[PDB]
């Protein structure tokens, strides 16, 4: 799924993901732009085995489980295959949990390098919010 910047904007506000753990919307909508070009199915593989899923790439090592990975866990509880869908929930209910654990959203390197420190409200502006 090829998410509109507004389209995305409008689901992850009704799914209560603004001023998640006091995050602005645009934090959101920049992190799925720069970590999977709004492509609700990138998957990117990665040197230790582990692959990264979904709109907000959320990796296998330690977030779910695809039955692949020659390493550990799943923090989220939820197959991989439930992240690569077009109804974004189960990845966006498990970015809450991500976004729980100190670093709040550091996780999301692409966030972290081209949005921490940006004019966020640049991606919701113009929406429908």
């Amino acid at each position: 799924k090829v998410y509109g910047r507004c389209e995305l904007a409008a689901a992850m506000k009704r799914l209560g993901l603004d001023n998640y753990r006091g995050y602005s919307l645009g934090n959101w909508v920049c992190a799925a732009k720069f970590e999977s070009n709004f492509n609700t199915h990138a998957t990117n593989r990665n040197t230790d085995g582990s692959t990264d899923y979904g709109i907000l790439q959320i990796n296998s090592r330690w977030w779910c489980n695809d039955g692949r990975t020659p390493g550990s866990k799943n923090l989220c509880n939820i197959p991989c295959s439930a992240l690569l869908s077009s109804d974004i929930t189960a990845s966006v209910n498990c970015a809450k949990k991500i976004a729980s654990g100190g670093n709040g959203m550091n996780a999301w390197v692409a966030w972290r390098n081209r949005c921490k420190g940006t004019d966020v409200h640049a991606w919701i502006r113009g929406c429908r919010l």
